């Protein structure tokens, strides 16, 4: 019934906000639509897998907030297997390699690839993390799709196909669906291309022992009966002295303040009194989430390691159901598994198939890329189609179509009276990730502590000391990477 | 509590659905979120204006369903004033003209303008009205914005700027916001560029005497207590024998079937049990409505007519708050008024101002465009910003961003168990208009009459006899219009000749 703060959503962001406010001595209630906490994180347990992350899973260096919060909750990480060679599958053939980027041999293709990645970072350097709409060319970049940018930038079909896979994998959307400005901000706010794509020393370095679901479950353990499961919020009334929050099961919660810790567009599922201001009313109809099926095939052994493959597969072209895989084997070498993403339009296309039809297609693909008949002998399969989730809207995160970030981006974390806005979408560092969820929840919680006079304005945004367990190594480039000309550059010299 | 059909939404679509079901002897309830019917139609009455349409207003030739429904309810139409000259205002100067398109004198520019409109209509003939995703190049056209298409098509800035204003005015969105496939579908399903842009012989020919709001009000009069105002629907449950529909004021309705007659994205405001199928679940997060403020400035007299201007202004420029106006004077010649639209990004930008500051900007623009100091002497002002409507999401209608119509378009009007979809967005002729609202409402009602075994499948889709009151002149071209080359075609002819 009555409390200091109602948090809408029991994901990492809502749970992080509620823990900070509870630790500061306020009475918090978390209203959660599902029969579970964790949202876009979900750990399934069974005897066949022990545990598997079917939603968010990976953490890496520079993600210091999720690493600190998890360490405090008693969680440990292990390294994603990258001891042996990565595979680039192009034109029906496997090319094993080492290092984060697949090698390119044709000298014109080399210049075009090198220029693509370098240009993404060059453009990112002019985009403020906390205000991408303040980029000097914000309207020019916001009014084109990543498809138009790649058409201008990529002189080779080779580079244009790899850059397309890169967009699809990063933001689970087609190049023609997303703003160039938003995508370039998205990469820049994760620390750039090398950091976002890397396993070793990047975003995919590590997983949590026992699953990422434990972050939200263990915060729920701390809060006890303050977390209300199967309480979808339907109605928020800010006309009276206290804020009133109503759930679908007809419960009424009364608070001084509300944290909205749900994806922006899921704001549409709530009736507001008074109506939302115009810009937010329209913004929450304009910000979809991407489309992905996460698929884990289990094997008796990590057989790819015998051929000096780590299990990472980068798979070009339309025919492949999965464009990208990682070794999902447990640190002990047991529960051997390959994790694959069915991305964007393929998620929509292959959703029509049965679970068994998807398994056969994945196994046949992996047999070709790994060059082993052992890929045809799976012992177990798990998958999750995030497109079908009423209380997520998709995965991994919210993308901005062309024109939306410059016109509406400012409204994303603007408070509406006594509603403050959390969720990974409102973060300024690793927005879209579990790290962003923690940044946003803690910031929204501290905006309410300041509204209450408990902390000064300069304590709303707080830096995070570096993890001792997962330190970041510097991102380096070579002299040639920095100075080799583009393809049009090599032409102007001829 | 119990009925045959719950209709969610008391706009024109839901009320047309409800009237048809009621006339076929079913028990219907209409659950309307607002304290009024009409939705994106709203007629304000006060002593200063007598009546004014602040939402949908115009009807024209080929909109035979809204004309028939309106006439059955006892309503009359009158013609929007197009007796005197139209104005094209470009680069700070006014160029008066007659006929639907501003004339172009520069021959290269003429070839580019002619080719622009022609290509719009040529591409449109490739696109089936009822399945735009089946166009041969659906994918290629859907992966392009209208901005990219105009950049390829328009060899002059003059044609590009006019084409930009055309998109802004048609679908209240920027060229870079909208799918080229969707926009080309949208124009073609209205009968093509000439029909959609014309006053005389087009979409803007007429208004209802007394306002368009009377359509929804008069159907509510026929239905009595069956219409429930201030019942926003929050929850639909299909797990049991009867469909359960719950409202925000805690009332429960039980029906055999539901028509959803709300903009597609406003389906997000409803919690579904069981959850929607995947494709609809995502589709309703991907289909925003456009942005528009409708502004009516009142004057002592229609002073523009005395300079032989009908009141129609087509105004190019970033600085102009309004890109399009029509005479909104009553048919009696009194309550002299100019209607203008503040479109797309300008609706966002100028919403920051006061009502009085917007009125002042509009009067200054009208003064310059009409060359008239009288435009600075308004007697009254009415405006409505549709961006702020929780239960509309915007106006006029839903647009599709790049990639969405090919991936998700097939599920727009696909039933979900015992939920059928009405609303203008599900129409195949004048989708986005009051006409499309009637088509979709009556089609959805008949889908249910079919499901109940009351009519055969061939009666779900039913054609409409032509209005005898508003007959349609056919859309014609001249030989030159059909066969003049584009600018790149002229350059090809030159390259060939000189060889
Ligand atoms: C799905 C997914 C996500 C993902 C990814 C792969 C997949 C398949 N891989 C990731 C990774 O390897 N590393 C990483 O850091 N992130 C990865 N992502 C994304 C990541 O999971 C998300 O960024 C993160 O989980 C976001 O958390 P946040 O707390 O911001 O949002 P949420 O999890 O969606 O939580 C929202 C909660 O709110 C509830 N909800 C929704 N509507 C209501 C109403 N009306 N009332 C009450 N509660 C509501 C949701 O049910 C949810 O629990
Ligand atoms: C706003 C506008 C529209 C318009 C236009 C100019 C403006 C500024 N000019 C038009 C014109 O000149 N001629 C024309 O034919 N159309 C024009 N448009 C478009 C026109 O208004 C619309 O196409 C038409 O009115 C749409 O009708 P439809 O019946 O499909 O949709 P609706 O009017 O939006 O009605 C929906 C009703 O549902 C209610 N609602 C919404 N959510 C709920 C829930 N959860 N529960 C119950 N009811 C709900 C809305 O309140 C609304 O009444
Ligand atoms: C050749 N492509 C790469 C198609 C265009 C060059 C882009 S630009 O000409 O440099 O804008
Ligand atoms: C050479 C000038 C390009 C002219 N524009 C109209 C800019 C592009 C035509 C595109 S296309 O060449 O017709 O595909
Ligand atoms: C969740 C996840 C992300 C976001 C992610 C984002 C980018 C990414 O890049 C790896 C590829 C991109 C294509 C070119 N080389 C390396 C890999 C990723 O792996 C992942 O598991
Ligand atoms: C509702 C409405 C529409 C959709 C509408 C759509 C197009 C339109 O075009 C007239 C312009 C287009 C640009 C070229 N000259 C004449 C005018 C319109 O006036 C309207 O009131």
């Amino acid at each position: 019934n009555k409390c200091d703060v109602v948090v809408v959503g029991g994901g990492i962001s809502g749970m992080a906000a509620a823990k900070l406010l509870h630790d500061s001595g306020l009475n918090v209630v978390v209203l959660e639509a599902r029969d579970r906490v964790g949202g876009r994180t979900y750990t399934l347990r069974n005897q066949k897998v022990k545990y598997v992350d079917l939603g968010g899973s990976y953490v890496g260096p520079t993600q210091n907030r999720i690493l600190r919060l998890a360490k405090e909750l008693g969680l440990e990480t292990y390294k994603v297997n990258e001891v042996e060679r990565l595979i680039h599958h192009v034109k029906g053939k496997s090319y094993p390699f080492r290092g984060p980027f697949p090698p390119v041999w044709n000298p014109i293709t080399y210049l075009d690839h090198n220029n693509f990645w370098r240009t993404m970072d060059d453009m990112g350097r002019e985009i403020p993390s906390d205000a991408p709409w303040k980029a000097p060319l914000a309207e020019e970049w916001d009014n084109m799709t990543m498809k138009e940018l790649l058409d201008k930038l990529c002189w080779t079909e080779s580079a244009k196909q790899l850059a397309t896979l890169f967009v699809n994998l990063c933001v689970t959307a087609e190049t023609h669906e997303v703003s160039a400005l938003w995508f370039l901000w998205y990469v820049k706010q994760c620390g750039g291309t090398t950091r976002i794509i890397s396993t070793t020393n990047g975003g995919q370095e590590r997983k949590f022992v026992g699953g990422s679901g434990q972050v939200s479950e263990r915060i729920m353990d701390l809060l006890g009966d303050r977390v209300k499961l199967e309480r979808p919020v339907i109605y928020i009334d800010q006309t009276r002295e206290n804020v009133l929050v109503e759930t679908l099961n007809h419960e009424m919660y009364e608070a001084k303040y509300v944290i909205s810790a749900i994806p922006p567009t899921l704001g549409m599922k709530i009736h507001f009194n008074p109506p939302l201001p115009m810009m937010r009313n329209q913004m929450i109809t304009r910000v979809p989430l991407g489309s992905v099926i996460k698929c884990i095939v289990y094997y008796k052994e990590p057989f790819w390691r015998k051929k000096d493959y780590c299990g990472t597969m980068i798979i070009d072209g339309e025919e492949a159901p999965v464009a990208y895989t990682l070794d999902d084997t447990k640190p002990e070498g047991n529960y051997a598994a390959i994790m694959g993403f069915i991305l964007a339009h393929k998620a929509r296309k292959l959703a029509r198939l049965t679970k068994e039809e998807r398994l056969k297609k994945l196994c046949e693909l992996y047999a070709k890329v790994l060059g082993s008949l052992e890929a045809l002998e799976p012992v177990h399969y798990e998958e999750k189609n995030w497109c079908e989730e009423q209380y997520s809207g998709g995965c991994y995160t919210t993308y901005f179509p062309p024109g939306i970030l410059t016109q509406y981006g400012r409204v994303l974390r603007q408070p509406v009276d006594r509603i403050y806005f959390a969720g990974t979408e409102t973060a300024t560092h690793w927005s879209g990730y579990m790290e962003g969820a923690v940044e946003a929840g803690e910031r929204a919680a501290r905006e309410i502590l300041h509204a209450m006079g408990k902390i000064p304005e300069d304590e709303i945004w707080q830096s995070e000391p570096e993890s001792v367990d997962v330190p970041a190594q510097p991102i380096t480039t070579t002299f040639l990477e920095r100075h080799l000309p583009s393809v049009p550059g090599l032409l102007r010299l001829i």
